[PDB]
């Protein structure tokens, strides 16, 4: 950080008045001013000395002087805020290249992308309530999306402090979010309150300053918001307006010579924009404007804005000054006799000089309908500004898209950015997609769709990780990554702490998610061009499914693969999601998005049941790749999907399941007797389909497959296991002996068939998942918990049964055995059409009715102890008088003495026999309430398992299951479901299934929308629309003269000239306020040109209109008036009297050559515009111009002038050769408009054009090979010619003149 | 009405040499 | 001057049953979930000794209004910070 603290001294320096040169006008308590007055008596901060001479009017370029810079620095405000702010003051003139790698480098600011440079004004401001609404959302909102960076003036007063203010509360309403909007404040190191305090020598790392707003007179003090500050010098004290030109200047630095990435340069877009103002103002404005930045004005604002406002579509020799005061009093009403009428013609000059250039300028219009946004304004001020500012440049077209992204202006970017002139190709529009879908943004996505981005080609893999790590951190899912990703243990050497997010993270996030049975969809690398996924689309979806985009996802469906495998994968994710969020309205949202897409997969299957009902039964039981190796079915079981489940077809594919090999319409009686007898399946006693086995009857194949289907083993199991029953009863009731008898032993050797059959119901795993996770799944199950119940009570009890000395207590254990047994064939039930629904009831009810029988006994405990307590003596008896009293009690419950025994009755009356049944009719009541219709489908749901289960098991009757299991169990001793529930298909049939369904979706889809487009809401938006379009409909029922003369700012010589409107130009019109300074350079009393900078004297004795000897000092136009001895310009007032850097009076002579040629193609034709052909010309860079121009020199010399402009460029002694050869042709010859002109020094040129016809050998050979160019310039070289090419605008006006006579284009 | 006023949007919406 | 002014005004306008006037000046409140809390309670407080059978129904609706803006205000100032929002409580 040191390395600052001494590069500021190294490198920037800061204005010193050396000498006293006392000020006529004594300061108000600053008598002692020496016409500054700094920090003296003197204006000197050294010896007020003589110096050798006590220059009267102390020049500022001659007195002032520059120093190293110390005050530099770090700052805090006392109290007011808790941050650090930091700021530099910096000199007059300074290269902004030091300024740029300062902010760069030393303070550690990246590059912006947007450039807002609020203006306004400071100390008299006043604005109605509409006007400060816009600053707190418009200014706010398009400035911290971007990125931007607003620069504006550092003060506390006025507008400056508007933007301070509405730029803070959104950093602390932003509840600790990343980033800040930052703002750099410029202002002037005079009039500054305290800024003695700022000046410390060394390196101030810490420092304070107190505002305080009492001490304001001439000066103001800093806002405590800008976050970096800039203190231009310039030795004066109480000047305002010496921080303009370095604003303008190094806003100009900033946008356009920082950014080359990928060609020449690229150009970050740049702002200014106004709110009310003053003389400030306009001189901000019009400094602004003539480099390049556009400018927004906004309408019903203040006094500025509004008489800018009103002359904008006006004409520009319309503008009359009495106009212009006619206008400003009105506006300025408390200031309007304030005016004098100096300022009014400087005013009308620069309203003048602002309004010519049309294209850099807009109005906001203040619409107020909408009062939609500054946005809205800016971008078009962006657009038109940069078409103008350059026709060649391709980061606008990409570097602008991005940013009418961010704001959401779809109209916008179609009409005027996809107009035409880019040819883009369309995997350049790849970048911004990307920003466009992670600002969740439908609409410019759905454009760049209609407009041909392939989904397949975009999503590489880094691209899809790029997405994973910019999740919205609002979310759920966010937290639960960053929950996994901070608990990540593997990740033990890197250079940082968090690692970096891998694939596999959230792949194993998604499988705790999804459930237990999907495979992991991301692999894990056990370690290019462009890596891909196995199916990109899916990895798109769920991140737009995970972060609750709907709108979004609901676009990138319509692309999918598979899609009904999508849709019930994006129900299940919401329905596991929803459950965690804990949020009262993401909830909702949540869970309605997943009953949509629950019709969107019904409706897919409906349309696919419909046209092929056999081929469609195939798509249920295919195993997708894509989500993890599962089926379709199982995902939807597992997803609750109720309504999916109940529709019609799929009810009739688990039916065909459920009968099996034989037809599903023989009812169940002719089951019950075909299962009677044997050979009446050998008779033609029952049905088949797949008629080979119905007509060729093979009836050991008949009897297999008659046996295989699962209603068969269904029907043979309850038979066996009612006879067990019945035989166990029998066994139970009279056969019992402490001996074990055989009948006895035979029914523990079924019950050992049936632990063993329901071991390997536990132990079977068609695929590999949890077995933990299994034996949770088998114990979540209602029945399984009956019959491993049972079977340990079985086994106590036949343990007791082992023990001879209780007996008669094991006996009555396998009595309560039996009891459980009962309940089990009330599963028969569920099979039931009609009476399954009714036993979910008894399902739901119990679960109710168990905490409300602990009430009951808790009641009935405190009945008991009080009436033992009241009506007995005192005893404490084993089980005389307590089981004597439970009996009575029990006797109760099931179904003088006189006050006392009618107290005690009426109480167990009142008590026991009315309110806990009201709580039962109560409670049984907002039971069966709720219950209400879903029973049927929630029976149909049910129907599955049943199926599956029965499915799986072998065909034998328990007492023969044994016969099954030893031939399983040798076989799984040594070393998969069935294909009827899961088979993976072959792969050239799959495609085919696959390609049959992405046409059916797109049949869908079409109803979909179209019967969407029938909801009355609907009709009312476009009755609407139709009625604005009507009302649209029916509602749509200068002179020309010397203006870069006029234009102030003399190049290369820091003076000014007089403001000259359009009116007062020429001799003729009489201006009695013109007073324009004698102005005469530095070197106009100098060499070889004429000494009459100074022709006061009688030296004025040269020859006018008249050539004087080597000096022609005639005009090719005409002659010339002279007053006073020296001439006037013929084209009328310019504001500067004098030579100024010309080299005599009159007209300056010179040629201006220009070369051109044709621009071929790569065969040699020539290459083509619209209608027009394609031009070139060789024009020159030198090192301290930054321009390109024409090759033209003063023609002082005879022939030689080419070479007074080329003898170091072209060549030597083949420069006199193509010298001789050019003798070519003339263009324009005169008079030409020039900032370097004053009233009696103005320019006259001659225009030769030679030409290349040819583009082989020819006349082109000798201009090549005579090419000695590298002399003393920096570049030349050949150029493309375009109306937007770069070069000084006066060589513009000739190539536009010259252009005609070889018919380029322009 | 929806009638009534595309109609109405579409009547405002209505406002050589010869030789061988 | 009083301690706040926009209370007393809102206080006036919500005890005479002026709906319209009421909801333009409960936006430059003070403190805004006590405030329509406030205005919830006199409302409901207020219904009951009414006796008419058109301005009870008019009276509490209004409350029931208050007490969404109430909710309305505070599910924004949840969203944002948390643990701040506990402290408005
Ligand atoms: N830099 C300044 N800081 C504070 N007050 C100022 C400043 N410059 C002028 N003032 C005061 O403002 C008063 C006039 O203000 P306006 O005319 O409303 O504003 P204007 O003078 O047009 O100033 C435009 C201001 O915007 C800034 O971007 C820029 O620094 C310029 O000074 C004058 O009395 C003057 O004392
Ligand atoms: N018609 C014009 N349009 C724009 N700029 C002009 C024009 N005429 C002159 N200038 C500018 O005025 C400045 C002074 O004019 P001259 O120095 O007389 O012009 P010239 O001799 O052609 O250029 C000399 C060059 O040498 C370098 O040292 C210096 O940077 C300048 O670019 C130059 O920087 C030039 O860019
Ligand atoms: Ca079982």
């Amino acid at each position: 950080q040191e390395s600052l603290s001494s590069w500021i001294p190294e490198n920037i320096k800061k204005k010193e008045c050396v000498y006293f040169v006392e000020s006529s006008k004594l300061s108000d308590a600053g008598k002692v001013v020496c016409q500054c007055g700094y920090t003296h008596e003197q204006h000197l901060e050294e010896a007020t000395k003589p110096h050798t001479f006590q220059g009267t009017q102390w020049d500022p370029k001659k007195h002032v002087q520059e120093m190293p810079t110390d005050a530099f620095g770090d700052i805090v405000f006392t109290g007011l805020s808790q941050k650090v702010k930091k700021y530099v003051r910096v000199s007059q003139d300074t290269p902004s290249s030091v300024i740029y790698h300062l902010m760069t480098q030393h303070w550690g600011l990246d590059v912006p992308n947007l450039l807002i440079s609020v203006t306004g004004g400071a100390k008299n401001f006043n604005m109605k309530p509409r006007l400060k609404s816009i600053f707190r959302r418009g200014l706010v909102k398009v400035a911290q999306t971007t990125g931007a960076w607003i620069i504006t003036g550092g003060s506390h007063t006025g507008v400056m402090k508007q933007v301070g203010e509405a730029v803070r509360d959104f950093s602390l309403s932003s509840s600790y979010k990343e980033g800040e909007l930052i703002t750099i404040g410029v202002a002037t190191w005079g009039t500054v309150h305290r800024r003695e305090g700022l000046i410390h020598p060394t390196g101030s790392f810490p420092a304070e300053y107190i505002l305080d707003e009492d001490g304001q007179g001439n000066l103001t003090c800093l806002d405590s918001n800008h976050s970096h500050f800039i203190l231009v010098d310039d030795g004066t004290h109480g000047q305002y307006g010496v921080e303009i030109p370095l604003r303008t200047r190094l806003e100009k630095f900033i946008s356009e010579q920082t950014k080359e990435r990928g060609g020449v340069a690229i150009k970050i877009p740049i702002v200014c924009v106004v709110l009310e103002g003053g003389p400030g103002t306009l001189h901000t404005i019009d400094n602004a404007t003539t480099n390049g930045t556009p400018c927004v004005v906004v309408e019903g604002s203040g006094r500025v804005a509004d008489v800018i406002a009103q002359v904008a579509n006006l004409p520009v020799s319309d503008i009359t000054i009495s106009l212009i005061q006619q206008k400003l009093s009105v506006f300025f009403q408390e200031m309007f006799e304030t005016f004098t009428e100096s300022r009014i013609v400087e005013w009308t000059k620069k309203i003048q000089d602002i309004v010519r250039r049309r294209q850099l300028l807009t109005v906001f219009r203040e619409g107020k309908d909408g009062q939609q946004d500054v946005d809205v304004a800016i971008l078009q001020a962006l657009l038109k500004a940069s078409r103008s500012q350059d026709h060649f440049g391709h980061e606008n077209w990409d570097h602008q898209l991005k940013l009418a992204v961010a704001w959401n202006r779809v109209d916008i970017a179609r009409s005027e950015i996809f107009m035409d002139e880019w040819q883009w190709k369309p995997s350049d529009l790849h970048p911004t997609m990307t920003a466009a879908l992670i600002s969740n943004k439908p609409e410019f996505v759905k454009l760049f769709l209609e407009n041909g981005v392939q989904l397949k080609e975009f999503v590489t893999w880094d691209t899809l990780l790029y997405l994973y790590e910019n999740l919205d951190p609002s979310c759920l899912f966010h937290s639960k990554l960053q929950k996994v990703l901070v608990e990540d243990p593997e990740r033990p050497a890197c250079a940082p702490a968090a690692p970096r997010l891998q694939m596999h993270h959230v792949a194993q996030v998604l499988r705790e998610l999804l459930g237990d049975f999907t495979q992991p969809l991301y692999p894990r690398p056990r370690h290019g061009h462009v890596t891909f996924t196995m199916d990109p689309i899916r990895d798109l979806l769920i991140w737009a499914i995970v972060q609750n985009r709907r709108e979004l996802a609901g676009i990138i469906w319509a692309q999918s693969q598979d899609c009904i495998a999508a849709a019930l994968a994006c129900s299940k994710i919401l329905k596991e999601l929803s459950k965690e969020e804990e949020d009262t309205d993401s909830s909702e949202e949540m869970l309605a998005l997943a009953e949509e897409y629950e019709h969107r997969a019904i409706g897919v299957f409906t349309e696919c049941y419909r046209k092929d009902e056999e081929r469609a039964q195939k798509l249920l039981t295919r195993v997708s790749e894509a989500w993890g190796k599962t089926t379709c079915l199982q995902l939807a079981l597992e997803a609750k999907d109720m309504k999916f489940v109940s529709h019609g077809g799929i009810q009739a594919f688990l039916t065909k399941v459920w009968w099996g090999q034989l037809s599903v319409d023989n009812g169940l009686w002719r089951v019950t007797l075909c299962m009677l007898a044997f050979p009446l399946l050998l008779t033609g006693l029952i049905s088949f389909r797949e008629k080979r086995l119905q007509d060729v009857g093979t009836p050991a194949a008949r009897a297999r497959a008659f046996f295989t289907a699962p209603v068969v083993v269904f029907h043979l199991n309850i038979l066996s296991y009612f006879a067990f029953l019945c035989l166990f009863a029998y066994v139970l009731m009279v056969d019992f002996q402490p001996v074990p008898s055989w009948c006895e032993c035979a029914i523990y050797l079924w019950l050992f068939s049936l632990v063993c059959e329901e071991m390997r119901q536990l132990f079977y795993d068609p695929d590999e998942c949890g077995l933990m996770k299994k034996a949770a799944l088998y114990f979540s199950d209602f029945w399984n918990k009956l019959d491993v119940g049972a079977i340990l009570l079985f086994v106590a009890g036949l343990t007791c049964r082992l023990i001879p000395a209780t007996l008669y207590p094991g006996r009555v254990i396998l009595s309560l055995d039996f009891i459980l047994f009962c309940l089990r064939l009330m599963h028969i039930f569920t099979i039931s059409k009609t009476l399954g629904p009714k036993i979910i009831i008894v399902k739901r009810m119990m679960k109710d009715v168990f905490f409300f029988l602990f009430l009951l006994a808790v009641w009935v405990v405190s009945f008991g102890v009080a009436k033992q307590a009241i009506l007995i003596h005192n005893e404490r008896r084993v089980d005389w008088l307590f089981r004597g009293a439970v009996y009575h009690s029990y006797l109760t419950i099931f179904g003088f003495p006189e006050w006392l025994t009618v107290l005690l009755l009426c109480l167990y009356l009142l008590f026991t026999n009315i309110l806990l049944l009201n709580l039962l009719i109560a409670m049984f009541n907002y039971t069966f309430q709720q219950v209400q219709e879903h029973t049927d489908q929630i029976w149909k749901f049910q129907r599955h398992d049943l199926i599956e289960e029965y499915h799986g098991r072998p065909a034998a009757p328990p007492p023969f299951i044994l016969l099954s299991h030893l031939q399983l169990f040798i076989k799984r001793v040594v070393l998969k479901r069935h294909k009827q529930l899961k088979n993976k298909l072959e792969k050239n049939e799959e495609a085919a299934l696959l390609s049959w369904e992405i046409y059916l979706k797109e049949n869908y889809l079409q109803n979909r929308q179209f019967q969407q487009k029938q909801r009355p809401e609907q009709k009312i938006e476009d009755i609407s629309n139709k009625v604005d379009a009507m009302v649209d409909l029916l509602d749509l029922d200068g002179d020309s003269y010397h203006v870069n003369a006029r234009h102030l700012l003399y190049p290369n010589c820091p003076v000014t000239r007089f403001p000259v409107p359009n009116e007062k130009v020429p001799w003729e019109t009489e201006f009695l306020i013109y007073d324009p300074p004698f102005y005469t350079a530095e070197r106009k009393d100098a060499a070889a040109m004429d000494p009459m900078g100074d022709t006061l004297e009688p030296l004025s004795t040269i020859q006018y209109n008249v050539v004087d000897g080597l000096r022609d000092r005639r005009s090719f136009h005409g002659p010339y008036t002279v007053q006073a001895g020296l001439p006037l310009n013929p084209m009328g007032r310019t504001g500067l009297r004098g030579r100024g850097s010309l080299s005599c009076f009159g007209p300056n002579h010179t040629l201006y050559p220009m070369v051109t040629r044709w621009r071929r193609n790569e065969d040699g034709a020539i290459c083509r515009k619209s209608i027009k052909k394609m031009l070139e010309v060789l024009v020159v860079k030198l090192p301290l111009s930054e321009h390109w121009a024409l090759p033209g020199g003063s023609r002082e010399p005879g022939e030689m002038l080419p070479r007074k402009l080329k003898r170091i460029l072209r060549q030597e002694h083949w420069p006199s050769f193509e010298n001789l050869l050019k003798c070519g042709m003339e263009v324009y010859k005169g008079y030409m408009d020039d900032p370097r002109n004053t009233d009696n020094a103005w320019i006259e040129t001659v225009a030769v054009s030679v030409h290349f016809q040819d583009q082989n050998d020819v006349e082109l050979n000798r201009l090549n090979s005579n090419l000695h160019a590298c002399d003393s310039g920096a570049s030349i070289r050949w150029q493309v010619v375009d109306r937007r090419i770069p070069l000084y605008a006066n060589h513009k006006t000739l190539l536009q003149k010259a252009a005609a006579e070889f018919g380029a284009h322009y």
